[PDB]
């Protein structure tokens, strides 16, 4: 499961999306360190701040699993350059992802982005901080 | 699968629960038409505001997937009375269950309220409203 | 500061909101007991789960100044009947107004919904719960 | 209006912080072109995802007001190191304030971080990619 594969993981995943408000679709697959993928697809809602994101989508269904050690993250939508996950999943992905998990950024014309999950967002607001 | 069914389903997931800020875990487990079962859980965040509740992990697992038709969901968690799903969660479950999906809400010590959707969050906002 | 006077303040406070992805503006008056008057409106982001709502936006003003002691919540928006609080914004304010606070719900063609904050979500998950 | 004064804005915002929950309270301080000034502090709610930052809280309270122009943004918390805003925040922020507006991030210990809004989420997801 190369990063190649797992960008086709989120591309599928991506029309599983349920986004009848922004009618901007997005996917993601998360891979484990067993090699396991999990879809992700965003989910809205008619009040919008209730909208949850592929990101979220995908790690919420691994932890709810008892799958809580991934490799990477790929995440692909219809965008300009390569997605740029939203500042709220970011910190989603800073506290169930380590900081080494590399996540794959793509759009659905072959841009690919790739950065860990500390650079995604640095210094992460984090539990040591509480 | 009877609701006694669905809230033990809810009350092993809640055991996957990752709640380390609230120490409050919360179970959800939802029942589509073709009888399948979705277990959710709360999943928390350094950041307050990015925690998931169960009900929401539970719906964003069945949607992701494919599955959008469902008969009921039940709820748990170590409450007082029944557990009471938080409004965001109510705006999530009017969105994505019919009207007539039952809610059964439980704790750990056999307190049961059942409600439908409609009841659970009545006039809520929706897309009609858009 | 009757109902309709405090309507009339959250129908110019609706003109303050930042909606241009919904283009949905909501207003929001809230009274403090001693007849201050707060004005809010909805705020949205290109990410969808970052918009906040107009009540929100009048409770975290008042809140943030010190004022905690409400007696009406006005809330307008141009839809077919009151317009009805998202379920998050029930949950703020089922947490920032006391049970006998007054909740006026308007559109912008005189139709008045009236309820306590208790039945705008009764039962609502509180910190008692926790 | 410097930073260390906008600071002390933030530090005093701090004190009207509602937050029951965590017990950890945040200040903001956002400075307008014009050199008005408006407070912000985080309100937490039993319903954890429903908590609302200190950054955002000033924001919305300017942008509600009017107020859209802002030419720096205090942060303040009593976090080991200048207190990092969650990625939801920096979001909002990314949102509301122009790129070359300047943030500066402290804690209770005089520790100081100072950087543009662009740097705080370089690439920020916007409404060019919608
Ligand atoms: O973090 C990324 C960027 C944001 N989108 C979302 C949620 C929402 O349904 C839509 C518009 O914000 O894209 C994602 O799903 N993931
Ligand atoms: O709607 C219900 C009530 C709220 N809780 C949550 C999310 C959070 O992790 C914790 C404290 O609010 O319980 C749920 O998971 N479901
Ligand atoms: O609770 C009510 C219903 C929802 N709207 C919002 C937020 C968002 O900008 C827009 C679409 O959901 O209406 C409010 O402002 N208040
Ligand atoms: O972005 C920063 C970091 C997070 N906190 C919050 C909200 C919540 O009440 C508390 C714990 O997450 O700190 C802020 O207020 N601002
Ligand atoms: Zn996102
Ligand atoms: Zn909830
Ligand atoms: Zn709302
Ligand atoms: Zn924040």
């Amino acid at each position: 499961m190369n990063r190649q594969e797992l960008i086709t993981e989120a591309l599928k995943a991506r029309d599983m999306a349920y986004a009848p408000y922004s009618k901007f679709q997005v996917g993601a697959a998360l891979l484990t360190k067993d090699g396991k993928v999990y879809r992700g697809c965003n989910i809205e809602n008619a009040a919008y701040s209730m909208c949850n994101c592929a990101e979220a989508t995908a790690l919420f269904k691994a932890v709810s699993e008892g799958d809580t050690e991934f490799q990477m993250l790929a995440v692909a939508a219809d965008t300009p350059g390569p997605v740029s996950p939203c500042g709220a999943c970011r910190q989603v992905i800073s506290e169930l992802c380590t900081k080494d998990v590399i996540v794959v950024l793509t759009n659905l014309q072959g841009q690919i982005k790739e950065m860990t999950v500390e650079e995604l967002l640095p210094g992460a607001f984090s539990s040591e901080d509480l």
